[PDB]
């Protein structure tokens, strides 16, 4: 059976791409390696208290913090070194939902993107029609365990921030903090799981597999001629053709797809020759005279990020989140249950704040912070109240300049090569001032008392003993980025992969440099934006 388009990944690009298509008409195939996520994607996986609603560890926002503690994590990519999801709906299904819709700038021609591409507006508008932005997101219209926001808010106002509804005006993000915004619908999670596929989902021309892993294309030359999956039944020893006009869409997350590349004979020499390996997988590679030379994992960029704890008195620190699973707090439980309001309407963020910094270098880099009741690490030489930690998680984003790389083993697990944390200097400088103004102020505030890195470590000493691996922000970009030519890029402005006929990405990696806040806001524009591109695209099916 022939498909017009073959999707691989249902992560948001996957799933957007395959609404967008198989509307416009076009028989489309949306592939996916792991299994159910949310109730309605046919997700079992219930919380016993929640047992009467049928609502899974996913669909419950307020669940999110247990992603990380589970006995048997069997959400997380289990080929891959560093967390990505592997379920309906990729890292929609397992991520803190921060939405934030991505401002001029993060669409810029100036970070990478074609001219073509910077009048974001349209598909970025679209996108909202489908995933309007919440930050109240609990049925009742009230928020939850704010105390965290309450204290940082007193802190960051005697800094001259101001208060915003966020997403009102995404431009303004410069010494601006507010209540965390979400894509949640009543009171659960949402995303393109319960939207984008739900509509696809309804068309006689879609169709969706899951449990279905794609090793990789199989192309003649320029030419995809389909992909080759785990599944017989799906075709000839698992081989799924494309239209003679066909294309194939790749959006299987940054290691997902950089993996697939290699293994179909794409990017760096060094990468193909570590698939030609494995006998296995080189018997499925084109000749080495076919291959196609391409900065796949290069260019990968994730946003550093360090850790700050503290404590005050007026802070609920929820159990540190260790009970919402096995033995939550029953009111809180008994409210969500009866109409999906109350603190498990929300994730565990509670505010956010972003701050521009003059670069040295000329770059001007963004500072976000996102607060948190809880913490994951303390080290703290003196004793704390654990009742009272909150975490303040400091990023940088848009400007920063360290690049790293990504790709796999010997083993093809997606790795990283090399750590893209603070490779420039000029990022770690900014990264110290960014941190030192957080806690210029900290002793205005009666009773707020940090604890990481407690009174006896600086700030600079912290951030020179903190693991590079536990700076990962998760919020990897660029591995196949979009661009003018293949001395630098993978994808042209089509998001077609240089030297193919019908090949395209559609996914995290084409994003030319990290967005101002959490970037799946900016990726989900980028993907409505991506569909059109490849509609208008003459030649296809
Ligand atoms: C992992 C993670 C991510 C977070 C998180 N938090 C936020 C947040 O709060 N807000 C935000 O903006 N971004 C958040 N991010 C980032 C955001 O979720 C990602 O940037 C985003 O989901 C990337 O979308 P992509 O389309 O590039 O890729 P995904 O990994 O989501 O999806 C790929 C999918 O394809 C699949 N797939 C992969 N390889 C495949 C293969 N060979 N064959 C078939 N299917 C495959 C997957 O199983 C998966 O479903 C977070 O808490 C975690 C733990
Ligand atoms: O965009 C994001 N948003 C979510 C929400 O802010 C972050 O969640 C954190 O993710 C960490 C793991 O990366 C956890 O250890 C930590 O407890 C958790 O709060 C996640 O790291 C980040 O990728
Ligand atoms: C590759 O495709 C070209 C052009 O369609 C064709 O001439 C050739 O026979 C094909 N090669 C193989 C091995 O099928
Ligand atoms: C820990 O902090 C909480 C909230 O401030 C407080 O209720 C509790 O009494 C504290 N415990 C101790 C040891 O004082
Ligand atoms: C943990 O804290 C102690 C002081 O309490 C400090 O000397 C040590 O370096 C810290 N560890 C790390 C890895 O930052």
């Amino acid at each position: 059976t022939p498909y017009d388009y073959i999707i691989v990944g249902a992560g948001p690009g996957g799933i957007i791409a395959a609404d967008r298509l198989s509307e416009a008409g076009k028989k489309v195939l949306l592939l996916e390696r792991g299994g159910p996520s949310t109730k309605q994607t046919g997700g079992t996986y219930v919380a016993p208290w929640a047992t009467s609603s049928g609502l899974t560890k996913f669909d419950i926002p307020g669940l999110f913090e247990s992603l990380f503690t589970d006995s048997n994590p069997f959400w997380w990519c289990k080929d891959i070194t560093v967390f990505a999801g592997c379920l309906v709906g990729g890292g929609t299904s397992v991520n803190g939902a921060l939405y934030w819709y991505p401002n001029d700038g993060d669409f810029s021609s100036s970070v990478g993107w074609p001219s073509s591409w910077t009048n974001h507006a349209p598909y970025t508008s679209k996108l909202s029609s489908r995933l309007p932005s919440t930050d109240h997101p609990s049925t009742d219209g009230q928020r939850y365990l704010e105390q965290s926001f309450n204290v940082v808010s007193q802190l960051l106002k005697g800094q001259g921030y101001n208060q915003a509804t966020i997403n009102d005006n995404p431009n303004y993000k410069d010494h601006v903090f507010g209540y965390s915004a979400f894509d949640f619908l009543n009171g659960k999670r949402a995303g393109p799981v319960a939207t984008y596929l739900q509509t696809a989902l309804a068309r006689p021309n879609f169709t969706f597999k899951t449990n279905v892993m794609v090793s990789n294309v199989v192309r003649n030359g320029s030419q995809i001629l389909g992909v080759q999956t785990n599944d017989p039944t799906l075709g000839p020893n698992g081989f799924i053709p494309v239209t003679p006009k066909g294309r194939v869409i790749l959006s299987a997350g940054a290691f997902g797809t950089s993996r697939i590349l290699f293994q179909s004979g794409i990017g760096p020499t060094d990468m193909i020759q570590t698939v030609q390996s494995n006998p296995t997988a080189a018997a499925a590679l084109p000749p080495q005279n076919q291959w196609i030379n391409l900065p796949v994992g290069m260019n990968a960029q994730d946003n550093p990020s360090i850790n700050l704890v503290f404590t005050h008195p007026s802070i609920d620190a929820y159990e540190n989140w260790a009970d919402v699973w096995s033995n939550p707090r029953p009111a809180d439980a008994a409210q969500y249950l009866a109409n999906q309001s109350g603190v498990f309407a929300g994730a565990s963020p509670k505010l956010n704040f972003w701050r521009a910094y003059s670069g040295s270098d000329g770059f001007t880099r963004y500072a976000q912070g996102t607060v948190r009741p809880g913490a994951a690490s303390v080290n703290s030489s003196l004793p704390y109240n654990a009742s009272q930690i909150f975490t303040i998680t400091v990023y940088l984003s848009t400007g920063i300049q360290s690049r790293g790389r990504i790709g796999i083993d010997a083993a093809l697990r997606g790795t990283v090569l090399t750590p893209p944390w603070l490779v420039n200097p000029v990022d770690k400088t900014v990264l110290l001032q960014a941190l030192h103004d957080v806690v210029s102020n900290i002793g205005s505030i009666p009773g707020l008392t940090m604890i990481t890195p407690d009174v006896t470590q600086t700030l600079e000493e912290y951030v020179d003993a903190y693991d590079p691996a536990t700076m990962n922000s998760n919020h990897w970009v660029s591995s196949t980025t979009i661009g003018s030519s293949p001395q630098s890029a993978v994808v042209d402005s089509n998001v077609k992969v240089f030297g193919t006929n019908n090949l395209f990405i559609v996914d995290a990696g084409i994003i030319p440099h990290l967005p101002t806040g959490n970037p799946q806001g900016t990726l989900m524009s980028a993907a409505e934006q991506a569909a059109a591109k490849i509609l208008a695209l003459a030649g296809g099916p």
